[PDB]
């Protein structure tokens, strides 16, 4: 589990989003696993807005945060899950660490801030949907 707080917003996996997730959509896109709901208090997040290729992520299956390099964003094809069926997930990027499906949600940071949340896992690798093309989450 986990959620980005930037501004009045709050960024959750879309296969973890709650019903008030729902109820106060202000994006989804099932495509990317992810869901935007609006919140009444401001949070304290702050998004990248670059190309690093290298970072740190929480890891909650293991407590621990691990520096890590990864993809750059791209359409990955992602087996079936009790979320999905097997399909392509885009703006998806991977990284060589660890992951449990309860692992979804931890974010990915770098020097310039959020860059996105753990989302996939399987065989040694880790996948993070990308948040850095969101640039209205910045604003509004
Ligand atoms: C100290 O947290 C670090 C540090 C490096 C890298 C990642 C984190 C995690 C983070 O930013 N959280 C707000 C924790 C909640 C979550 N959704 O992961
Ligand atoms: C971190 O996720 C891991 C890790 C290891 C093994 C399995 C998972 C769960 C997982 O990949 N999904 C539920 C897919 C979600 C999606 N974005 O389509
Ligand atoms: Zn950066």
């Amino acid at each position: 589990s986990g959620a980005i707080y930037v501004g009045n917003y709050r960024v959750v996996n879309r296969h973890l989003a709650t019903h008030n997730d729902w109820a106060n959509l202000v994006w989804e896109d099932s495509s990317r696993d992810l869901l935007v709901s609006s919140t009444t208090a401001q949070g304290c997040d702050t998004i990248a807005r670059c190309d690093c290729q290298t970072g740190v992520y929480y890891c909650s299956s293991r407590r621990k945060h691990y520096p890590v390099s990864f993809s750059k964003p791209s359409l990955i094809f992602v087996e079936a899950s009790e979320y999905y069926p097997a399909r392509y997930q885009s703006h998806l990027m991977l990284a060589v660490g660890h992951s449990e499906p309860g692992d979804c949600g931890g974010i990915l940071r770098c020097q310039h801030g959020v860059v996105g949340i753990v989302s996939t896992g399987g065989n040694g690798l880790v996948g993070f949907a990308d948040v850095r093309d969101l640039l209205w989450l910045d604003e509004e």
